[PDB]
């Protein structure tokens, strides 16, 4: 629990914001058939024009204001088009001779907005929210969205609107001012109301993960991350257990302990459990990779474009699992028992570091020949997967920033999923659809298994077969003997390079998985 | 004060030679309008021939010896030319039937010798001093030189003549420095004052050279700071060495972070010279003091990164200390100078700061580390804050900051940056009179936006923009709020790659700045 | 004159747009005193706050009650003045006519730099590209001098314009409100000329190497010369051989396009008191030769820009031919060719002879610019001029010294250098003086030839290259502008047309 320091100026905890301005926003949903009141703040219409490549803007909704309705007549609106992402601001006086602000966001010509399309729409909305000191936002849905896409709209809105200033000091934005009210006008309003607070939970689960990932390695270390996990568990009334080095040695986790040998921070194994109130029909282990910093070890990340300054992300999997723990602990699903696992450590260069060539013994007895110290994720997961299977669960799902090869296979939008079981894989893909976090199924090619045959050990850590994501999956598979297991590689999608911030990818995916 | 050791064979101090053979050379300046007597040792004429490429050598000076005068008749000398760097040796008997040695050095056809050509002249002269066991050197100036260039001649003569053998064991058994130096020149009385000034300037440069040439196992933060104290005590300068505890109390998080991975504690050097009368100008001299730059986790592993030379990375501190010698010795009036250096070592360890880390400077600004090898500006940041807190008129820092300097100005000219044109003008003026060439480079504000960090107040390094020297200057500028400041990047000029030794660059420049 | 083809589908000319939509824009300048009329179109206020990202406050009186209500302090303080930040709203004015009103933030500094003004303009152009307006009205509530005001217009015109020559609704009126408007009006038509000179250069640079080759580029120079009544002469291989331009001819040996030396001349009507030669590097594509640009990050796909010096000179020729300066004779020169890999290419190690008799040992075929410039400078000095100014994308080292914003200037004459620096100030194309360090000269000493092409190296490539060029100007005031870093706008993925206005201001002032 006590974080070691080199100097007294070294931080000893991760700064975490639990009460965000988003949580202070009163959200109301009204039915669009009842007409819209356009009074205070900014009122935005989400409008499209089917079969028309940049068609004219037409406001269909009834507006309970003669002056605003007059401004919004088609003859007035025809100068504007519905091109996806396009937005405009309107200034006018309402029936009470009060100044009001009105506008729209273009939703293109396609009647079915993709996950990318809605995100593009949301981003345009946030630009209107930025650099403007509004007290209220009102969104009028003149497009067709189902419950899932509606929830996605809110989640994405909350997440992008929120700004992380935990590490700002002399450069805090002096103009930041969050809205206090959110009004939503939509068709079939009663069906969508339940999605509001679920979206708020999914938001924070994601933002919490984001906070952990964005936190630098001097703030976010194996000890401070594990302390934060306990703190979260206490708040959610979850059972929790943090395994220290002596306990890990007792469990003979030689692979996990080897990676952390060169670190000044002791290894900390996070084990959280949520158990439903009643009959448990499904037991699930969620495993997250928890490398608080990946220097690469003695296989140092020194090659051009290895982005070592980014390697604080290497605990993104752990964050996804912890963010899911928040959502599950808050929404409290029934008939499920969930274990949240993460073998947390740091991969550093030291006199005490494990070397390339070292042979290490996993907790299941298998000896492993280390061919590359920068492939440390699969080593820590190996011991974690063995621990997971001993819990006696039905499904083991691990999520990890495992291989850079994902950038060349799926890129920055789609995570890849591997597994030994098609049913579990199908559930993950189903969860991908409903959570709107895109995942693609990649194969575990058994023909490559022979490249992991070590001359001296039971198995090689790496091949020496480019195909890194597949080989890594073959490695991990060796540590699950008779349990349905799935592996999600998020090395490519975890970090948003365009926005220079984490995505908190996987939180919504895993929560949808546990709930459904 | 006590230097830590790994083994008992690790050195515990920097070997320093204070009394050099150069100091034992008796120097006499005579007026040439009285004629030259050629008796013992070597007598060298510095001769040119204006507007006539490689024209004949002609000795204009009167020689108070009939045979030598006859030997040196124009008819005899016409077979030799005045090409720059050319030297010749003559053997003859004087009026007392004694064997004497005479020769010349060609000084070209240009009437105004450059700083570079004069250096070539000196080297040709020093070559004659080498491999010859002379008791006296006599130099006759038959060229036109002002007081500054004459002083430059002596400094360069002294510095190049001197040989550093502190680390020889086996040492040249055949070395034998002269005990007397005679100079014949017109208006000798005006030039006599330059002799002891040159000797002071010489050692300031050679002292700096000794610190730079000293390897990092000899020259470490503790041993270097100890040396500064010892120097300060000999000069009666006020001195204060700030240790880790004061630095923590002063909240120097940037400086302390760089040294975290080192076995040697950070040591902040603070020397002060105060005049006896009224103080009209207060000056802070800041030197980069990285005793070894491994690059940290951004290891210098790239081809041609020249990590074995990186003991020079404390050249700025050495330059400042060399200046402290000159100022403390010459004792200028009406000035108060603070000699500063945030000394530490940039190493790879379990305790090292990582890429991505956010650290807080002593002025409260948070800094996101994008590259651990850009450590100089971090130590300078806290040092510059400390300097401004002293309430001075001018802040000048000198540092081996950016490798880009080799591509901009190369190895002869250092670059100067600043926030104040007047100060820049003073630095440039000092460059002329000290003959240490410096060129003014711009701080381009358009690049400042690339230092915008998403999470911290500022980025340590840029991403988009090359031109590191300007970007680094933009960084440093953020740590000086309302004081005239200039920054001299000597990364390119500090080491003499051809001669394989330091130049001690900056000592004479800074002293002239302080004196004038 | 005839462009050679490999297949019949290969283009034989550079598509050039002479009549741009910008030329159809009616520009009106009114004095800010007396109030602003908000009638049609979009009205944008340029506002600052002398604090850091302070609230927007509109000082100007607006002769419209509805718009005045919009611009009241209570409404505008919700917005801040962060440089580049903008908001615009659509509303009805007193005449129930649709109008759009907004601002662009100009920061807290009272004196906007050229880079600052560029960010303001870019924010403005984004609104012009996303709005179907017939009229733009810009209200200057900031301090701008005549030069910077002209710069505003030029940059606005340039950024507004879109190059669609290779693809397979602009405003018609521009209103400007500014204090002391009468003093600023003369800058308007000057800006329009400077605009096209820059845009013309941009068109040549942006044109790919299959369109823009030595033949088609020289043809373009003739066509321009004919429109401007400039004297013109294009030297072909046979003339160049008789002139013994061996350095220049060696570089082009490996190309399928014959070398073409462009020589345009502007001569004043009255007495010629000053003669100036402008030399531009004209490499239509730089593959690097046998020293191929194959290293990671060598950006070989960008190397069509390597004729930017020539384009700058030609764009300047337009401005000079249009504005018609007095008492000057200007020669516009470019040794145009292509640096390719072939059985006929010159090899690393080859010793070649320049037109002044100097033999040169080639150490790197990718340092071809200085070879073509060498013969061009000899040709220039033979004309008997007062000033020789060359402009070239010469060394990549400029990216490490001054970066992408400031060009570097080198020279053998201090008066000429300051004139260029003065021109840099008034044209707002930033240039910084870099030294020609004579101590590095010895590194060009060849064992076999008279001189080395490159050092081996004294890293500082930009300085070493200047020393090389310096050897080919014997008794003439000469200056060299390295634009390798500033020529291409990597962020916007387009040329800057850098140097046209700089060179024009030099000739005019
Ligand atoms: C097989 C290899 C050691 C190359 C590997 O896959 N290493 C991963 C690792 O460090 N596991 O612990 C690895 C390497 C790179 C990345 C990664 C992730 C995201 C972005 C990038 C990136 N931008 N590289 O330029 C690189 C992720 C995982
Ligand atoms: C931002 C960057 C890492 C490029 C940088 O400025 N590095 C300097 C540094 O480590 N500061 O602490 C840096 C890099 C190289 C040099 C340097 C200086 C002198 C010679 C050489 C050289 N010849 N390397 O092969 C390299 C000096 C400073
Ligand atoms: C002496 C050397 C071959 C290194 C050189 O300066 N070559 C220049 C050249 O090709 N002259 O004909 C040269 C090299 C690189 C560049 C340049 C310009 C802009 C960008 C880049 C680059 N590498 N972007 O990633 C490189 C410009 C001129
Ligand atoms: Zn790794
Ligand atoms: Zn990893
Ligand atoms: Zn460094
Ligand atoms: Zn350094
Ligand atoms: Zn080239
Ligand atoms: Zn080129």
């Amino acid at each position: 629990s006590e974080v070691p320091q080199v100097v007294s100026l070294d931080p000893t905890s991760i700064p975490i914001e639990y009460n965000t301005p988003i949580h202070d926003i009163k959200v109301q949903v009204y039915d669009i058939k009842g007409g819209c009141n356009v009074e205070e703040g900014l009122t935005i219409f989400l409008v499209n024009n089917p079969g028309k490549e940049n068609g004219p803007v037409k406001i269909s909704s009834k507006v309970n204001d003669k002056q605003v309705s007059e401004f919004l007549k088609d003859e007035n609106m025809e100068k504007f088009n519905v091109k996806l992402g396009t937005s405009k601001h309107f200034y006018m006086f309402n029936d009470n001779k009060n100044s009001v602000a009105v506008g729209y966001v273009g939703c293109g010509s396609v009647a079915d907005l993709s996950e990318a399309d809605m995100k593009r729409v949301v981003l345009s909305l946030v630009t209107m929210l930025h650099d403007n000191k509004l007290s209220k936002l009102t969104v009028v849905f003149e497009i067709n969205v189902d419950k899932n896409l509606f929830r996605f709209f809110l989640e994405t809105l909350f997440y992008e609107y929120m700004t992380d200033e935990r590490f700002k000091s002399t450069d805090k934005n002096v103009n930041m001012e969050y809205i206090k009210h959110l009004g939503v006008y939509i068709n079939n309003a009663d069906t969508y109301k339940e999605e509001v607070e679920k979206a708020r939970v999914y938001y924070f689960g994601t933002y919490y993960a984001s906070q952990l990932i964005a936190a630098p390695s001097n703030y976010c270390n194996p000890v401070s991350l594990s302390n934060a996990a306990v703190e979260l568990a206490q708040k959610l009334n979850l059972e929790y257990k943090i395994l220290g080095v002596k306990e890990l040695e007792e469990l003979k986790m030689g692979a996990y302990l080897s990676v952390g040998k060169g670190s000044m921070y002791p290894n900390k194994f996070i084990h959280l459990t949520y158990k439903s109130k009643g009959d448990v029909k499904k037991k699930i282990a969620l495993v997250g990779k928890g490398i608080t910093f990946d220097s690469g070890g003695y296989n140092l990340k020194a090659a051009p474009g290895s982005m070592i300054d980014l390697m604080k992300f290497d605990m993104s999997g752990c964050a996804a699992v912890l963010g899911c723990a928040y959502c599950v602990g808050t929404l409290k699903p029934e008939n499920v028992e969930i274990h949240f696992l993460s073998a947390v450590c740091e991969n550093m260069v030291s006199k005490n570091s494990y070397r390339p060539g070292d042979i290490i013994t996993a907790s299941n007895g298998k000896t492993i020949e280390v061919g590359n110290t920068d492939a440390e994720g699969r080593l820590t997961l190996a011991d974690a997967l063995v621990y997971a299977e001993k819990l006696g669960v039905d499904y083991i799902v691990d999520i990890a920033t495992l291989t850079g090869a994902m950038l060349y296979s799926l890129g920055t939008s789609y995570a890849g999923v591997f597994g030994n079981n098609e049913e579990l894989i199908n559930k993950i893909l189903q969860s991908s659809k409903t959570s709107n976090e895109p995942v693609w199924w990649l194969p575990i090619i058994n023909e490559y298994r022979a490249t992991l045959n070590s001359k001296y050990a039971d198995i090689n850590q790496i091949s020496s077969v480019k195909a890194s994501s597949i080989v890594a999956s073959l490695f991990l598979k060796e540590f699950v003997q008779n349990t349905a297991w799935a592996h999600i590689d998020i090395a490519g999608v975890s970090w948003n390079f365009k926005a220079r911030k984490p995505k908190g990818f996987g939180v919504r995916l895993l929560t949808e998985f546990v709930l459904n």
